[PDB]
Order: structure tokens, then C-alpha cells, then sequence
């Protein structure tokens, strides 16, 4: 019954996010991926294209599921029973505001907020940075999982 | 005859803000919290009145709006002292340039001051965005303000 | 099964780290409070005492002295995660630098946690230094840290 | 043979990047200002014209505009090498990431340099809002800036 | 009837020190250096003489040497706040969490200012460490303290 | 005549400085390697073993070569005829002291310096926490040249 869920916008995700997901899998009983959309901000990839990318590079967790959803992240954590986020940090994460939002919902909600730095290997790639170097030919393979490079390369040409 | 500023957009005004107003009212004879409109959730005017509302208990606390530059609204006053309040979030490296700019732009000091750790984490634009989605942030919020914000959006 | 190893000197344990202990036991079904030693104020079992009385109502949390490496002890007990705290002055760069070291070298993963801002401003050192000076710092520690606390300084 | 590229959006071009500027000069044989687009308020051609007039005595400096990735810029001149600027508010955080990636895709590097204090706290974006409400940046700005800035917000 | 205190070890005292003690001066009624012993390069005694050379022009401004809690010092002469500098290099980490921790046991405000670019990285520690190994650094120290801290190394 | 000094300790050297030795050996038209000596605190390694253990790592840099030196940095620079430190960047790397640093070296001197992280597989290694690692068996071997492993564990034992 121990649970945790991993959030953020995966719009695509990537081998820093996989990093995390496979921490989380390993340490809680069960993951949930949330996989969070504005409603008025449409990103690259669609809800449906964001899951299966997350679902084919995750198969291997069999405690992991994905959901999307929207509003606040502790109505998503605690509407499935779960009292945890874990968080992953990297190169250029804005710990400060991860910090503030980290204390805000632990006080409207009681959930607590465990964050985990990514590999060093994978601790340079966010999704933004990804989608700008690829969008100018630079090659962000080896950062992303199989089931992200062909769709990202599609949507850009 | 000392005195400071304390500027923001307060948009609302939040329990942060008032604990810096207080400290700032404790140690200089006269304080100035100016609201520097840039709209947002609120008119300037109302702004204002929220602010008045949970400073009426300061005596030496004024509110007034201000445009342009921050140093002329301190200095157009008679002030060369501008109070600034820290909370968990705050990008501070950009308050230290542009306190480093006031300096030296017009010869005014800036004095950061840390606020309480009950309202370190709340900011005007988190508390907005966790409200409208229907979260409660009133034990970060003054009176005033909670069930003014609350009536703008329901 | 789940589990996570909360590490540190604990000379004394703080409110700090007791809000990460029981965060930590909320979450994992075990959780071992390392006690890992170097000179301090108290002894080991004087800590480990001071950390088991704090800890008195979580069943599934322990309390041991260590020895050699972190991840050795925490592989040992067949585990794979720390728990560590953040505070005001926690030194995180010096944190990431540890945590990203016991990965390699062990595969521990290390997870971090904000305390809350009520205990986030004490610290083992800084609240012994204030009471050497006759500072009271009884909200910041755990009632049977305090007495034991102001009861060495004599 | 030895070389840098010194990126930038340079809108305008701040004593802050000519001391920057200066420093490459000053160490490699050859420096190329690379000045990549994206809207501001002043051209490309306006912003390569006043950089070539502020290091009007730097021979081994010459500045080019540039479009697409950093690195095919900086690869496609033969070079290997990245030199950046520090200011106070800078988000090394986001410098370093770039700097990763830069190497991972590229090979290339990226060195970093602390401008000098006088010249820490004026950034582009800064000089621009403080001289747009008749704030006085001369002494931040080349001269050749200073009148072409002015004579914009006309 | 405001007021502020200066703490530090002023071991001895920069440019940078004088910089905070001169905008505390023009901010609060009076205004307190406070020469917390814990020796050093120098006696208290020669720290406050320093001090007091290079700030005889500001009238509201005087010197004591303290022991025990910088809190009870502030507090045994009637005011609750303190100033403090802020450079390149200082713990502000560390500073915070000592604000927070002042504010809760006695109820003192901090108050931070950085101090002016040109003695933004001048530190009692690394001033000394440049002059014992032959460096210059007249220009970050008071003519009062120069000529001293050289006699009391050649 | 381009060229800039690397200092350090170097008590042990390790991979991370290796990689910025290798940066600035490519960069600069020669490097100097500071093995910098506080001649009260004996460390682990002699200046002749710290010498050796950087010399026999950067064999194939023809552009670098090894000193040992005491006192101010900038001393040691300008002697040279030089006017450039090229200071690396890990995780844990105290940057505001090397800002501080920095900016006194320039102020006293006209010495620049110029800063580069090193490569995220070596970012997370100084030569400290090597030693205290390796003194409780742990396996520091892949964050160390060869030419150090070996003697850092004869020391220990
Ligand atoms: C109003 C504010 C303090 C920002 O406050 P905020 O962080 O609450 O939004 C800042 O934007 C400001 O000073 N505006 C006035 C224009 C100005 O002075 N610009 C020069 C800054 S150096
Ligand atoms: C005990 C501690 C966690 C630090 O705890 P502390 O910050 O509370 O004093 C750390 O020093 C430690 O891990 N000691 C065990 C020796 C070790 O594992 N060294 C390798 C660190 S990567
Ligand atoms: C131009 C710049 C250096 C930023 O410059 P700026 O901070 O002065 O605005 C950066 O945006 C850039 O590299 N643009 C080129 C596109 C690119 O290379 N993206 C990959 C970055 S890892
Ligand atoms: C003297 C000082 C301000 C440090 O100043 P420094 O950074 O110049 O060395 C600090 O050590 C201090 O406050 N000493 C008095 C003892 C005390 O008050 N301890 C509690 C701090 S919360």
C-alpha cells in the first residue's frame, strides 16, 4: 500500500524522467505517472501520444501505471489514497520553486514530497531543451527512449 | 525622519507581504508600501484597499500606486531606503541586481528581510493558482483578502 | 517489502529530523535510523536513546549505530535508499555530491525531503550553540532531548 | 591556432559583454562574436554595428550573425570552444545545462567568466527597462549604445 | 528613536564592512557595531580602534566588543534589529537560517544589504591570506587598517 | 603564447581534473599544471608522488606539463608570463569562493579565469571524498586514473 506519484508533463519523456520512474518502481509499492495537462496549452505531443510513450518505455515496471489529469497535483495524489510525490532533479531544475510547491502542498494536502536526482548521464536533457536542439538538427538520441525519437523527428518535420 | 518603501505588485497581498510591512513599520518612523501596477486578478484600487484593510493597526504605514521606475516613487518621497521581503521561491539573484541598479541609479539601499516560516511558502501567484483550483490557502491569506479573492472567482 | 535508512549524527536529534522520520515511517514499512559516528556532545547510546524516545510511536521505525560506509550498512540490512533531510543551511550541493557517489558505487538511491518551516531553521550545532548561551531553544527539540541537552551543559 | 565563440542576443551589447569580449581578445588568437536572432528592439545588423564599433580596437575579434544551433555555428568556423559571461542574476543553472548539452552533441566546450563588479548588475533587458523610464545607464552602456538606445525610445 | 547593530568579528575590518556601516548609519537613528570576540590577526581591543578611525565621521555610530548571544547584545541596549553585509562568498544560507533562528528566540529582525560591487569580494580572511603572501590589497581596506595589518606581519 | 595555469592540490588527482586538464590542453597553447603545497599540511601524496601520479595520466598532452609552486596563485601565473587559471566545476564545487577568488585574482593581478564543468561521469568525484570513499573499501577505481588507484590503496593500508 506504500505509493508515490511521479508528475509533470512529459511532453515527450525522457531517459531523466525513465531514470526517476525506475527509482520511484523500485523503492515504493506502486507508481503512478501523472501525467498532467493544461487544458488551454497545447503541447507537442497529444495526451494519447504522451501515454504510449511513457507506457512502451516502462513496460518492464510491472508496479507503474500512467494516468492524465489536471488541476491540483495533490487532488490527483490523494483521490487514489496516496500521500507521496517523488520528484526528479536535474541540471537547471528550479529547486527554489520545487521547494515552495513542495511546502504548499504538504500544508493543503499532508502529502510529502521526495525528490531524487537523475543520473548524471541523463541530468542535462529536460523536455524543452530536447525539442529546441532537435528542432535545429542536433542529435538528442541517446537522451531520450526509443519509443520519443522517431515521433519527436515526425512532429518536427 | 527615517523611512522606507516597500514596493510589489501585490496581486493580492499576502500574510509574506504583511509580515515584512510590520517589521519595516517596527524599525523605521515611516513606511510607504507602494503598488506598482504593470492588469492582474485585481484593480490597483482594490489592491489598495485590501492592503489599507490589514494595515489599518500601523500607524505609520501608508499605501500609495506608483509607474515608472521604483527610485524615483522613493525618492520623489523624500526615501532612499527600499524593504524587500524573502520568502522560499524568491529569485534573489535578480533582487540583487536590481538592488545593485537603485544604487546605482539614484542612491538608494535595499534591506532584504526573511519572512516568517508559517508564510514562507505562499506567493500572490501560487495562492491564486491554488485557489482557483479550489485548494485552501486562508491560513496564508489575510482576512481581508480571503473572501475577497474567493467572490472573484465564485 | 519497503524500506528506506535515515542517517546522520544526531547529536542531538532535532524536531528537524524527527519530521523526517516520520515522514519517512509514513511512507516505507521499515525505516533504520542510522546513527554513524566520528567527537560530539553525546555518546552513541546516548543518541540512539535521545532518537528512541522521540520516536516512541512509530512502530516500524529503528535505531542503530554505524560504522564504514553509508551504503555498506544500508545494503547490509537489504535495503537501497536513504532518507535525507533539508533545512535552512542543509549544504544540498554537498548533498547531490554524496548521494550521486553512493549510487555509483552501491546503487543506493538517496531521497530528499523538505522539513517543515516551523523546524526548518534548527540544526544539531546551532541549536547547542544557542543553548551554551542560554538561548532557549525548547520548541526546536524534542522534550527529551531538552532536559538531557541543558543537563550537559552543566 | 586558438579560437572562441562569444554568443549572445547582445540587445543591446552591455559594457558587461565588452568586458567579456575583451578577456577572450585578450587569450585567444581569434574571437568571434556569434549574434543569434530570434524580436527585440534593435535588427541584427543594428546590434552587429554596435558591437563592431565597441571593439573597434580588439583586430583579432570579428562579430557575424548567426541562425540554427550553437555548435554548427561554432563547429562550421573550425572552432571547439564556447566563452560565456557571468553577471549578478545570470541562471548559471541554465548555463551549465546548455554547456552539458553543448559538449554531449557537439564536443564543444564552454569556459566561463565573471565580468568585472562595476560591470555585474547591468544586463540588456535591465539597461533597456530602466532607460525606457528615464533611468540614466550611460556609464553601463557603450557610448555608441547609449545615443542609439536613446534615440530608439523616441 | 530607531536603531540597528552591526555584528561581526571584524578581523580586521574591509571596505565592504565600512560600506554597511555607513548605509546603516544613514537608515537608522543610531547605529552599533558589534565586535563579537571568539584570538584572530588582532585583539579586540585594536579592532574596535580600527573601527572607530574609520568611522569617527559618523556621528550616531559607536563601537562595543560583545560575548554570548548577539540576540542578548541587540536586546541589553534596547533595540531588536541587525544589519548585516552581504559579498560575494558569504554563507547567506547560513545567514538565514541564523535570521530565522534570531527572530525566534528573541524576537530580532535581520536586515541585509549588499555591499557596493567595488568590495563585494574583499573578506577579512581572504584580505589577510593576499597581504601575508605579499599581494595588494590597499584599496579594499581603510588607510587606518592598511598601514596597521602590515606592521603586524612585516 | 596562449596559455593558462591549472591549480589544485591534487591529493590525488582524479578523472575530473584530468578532463578539464584535457579541455584546457585543447583549447590553450600550452597548460601548466599547478600543484599547489601547503608546506604545514602534509597531505596523502608527496609533491612527488602528485607530480608523478599527473604526469604519468596526461602523457599524451604535449601542450602540458607539471609544477609544483607555493604562495599566491597569481604569483605563480605571471612569472610564467601568463595571464589565465583555468578552474574546474563539479557537483559540490564551492562556486561563490571561486567567484570571490576570482574576482580578488583579477583586482590584484589582471589574472583571468575561466571555468568549465567537467563531464557529468567525473562530476560528482573530488579528490576528498575519493580518499575517505576508498579508506571504507569502498570502489572509487572508475573516478581515478590508473596511475593513482593502485597508490591510493597502498597508502590506506
Ligand atoms: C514592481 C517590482 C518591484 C516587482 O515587484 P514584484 O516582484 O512584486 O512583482 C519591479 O518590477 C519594479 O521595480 N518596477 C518599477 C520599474 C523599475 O524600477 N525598473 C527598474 C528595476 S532596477
Ligand atoms: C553520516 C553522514 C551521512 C553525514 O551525516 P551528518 O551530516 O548528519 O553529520 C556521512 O558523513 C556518511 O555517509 N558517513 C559514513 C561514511 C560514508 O559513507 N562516506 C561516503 C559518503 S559518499
Ligand atoms: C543564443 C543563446 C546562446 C542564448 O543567448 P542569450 O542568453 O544572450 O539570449 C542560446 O539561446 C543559443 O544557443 N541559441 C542557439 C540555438 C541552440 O544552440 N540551442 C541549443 C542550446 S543547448
Ligand atoms: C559573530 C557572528 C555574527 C559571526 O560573525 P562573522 O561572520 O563576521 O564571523 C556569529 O558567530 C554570532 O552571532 N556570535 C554570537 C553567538 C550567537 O549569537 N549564536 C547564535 C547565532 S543564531
Amino acid at each position: 500500500m506504500t505509493g508515490a506519484v511521479c508528475p509533470g508533463s512529459f511532453d515527450p519523456v525522457t531517459l531523466g524522467h525513465l531514470d526517476v520512474f525506475e527509482r520511484a518502481a523500485a523503492q515504493f509499492d506502486e507508481v503512478i505517472v501523472a501525467v498532467l495537462i493544461n487544458p488551454n496549452k497545447a503541447g507537442m505531443f497529444t495526451v494519447d501520444e504522451r501515454i504510449e510513450m511513457i507506457r512502451e518505455s516502462t513496460a518492464d515496471l510491472p508496479n507503474l501505471r500512467v494516468e492524465s489529469g489536471q488541476g491540483l497535483l495533490v487532488d490527483f495524489v490523494r483521490e487514489r489514497g496516496l500521500n507521496a510525490i517523488v520528484k526528479g532533479l536535474r541540471t537547471g531544475t528550479d529547486f527554489e520553486y520545487e521547494l515552495q510547491m513542495a511546502q504548499m502542498n504538504k500544508h493543503i494536502a499532508g502529502v510529502d514530497t521526495f525528490f531524487v536526482a537523475t543520473a548524471p548521464a541523463y541530468s542535462f536533457v529536460s523536455s524543452s531543451l530536447a525539442k529546441e536542439v532537435a528542432t535545429y538538427g542536433g542529435d538528442v538520441s541517446a537522451l531520450l527512449p526509443a519509443s520519443v525519437h522517431q515521433r519527436l523527428l515526425g512532429k518536427l518535420r
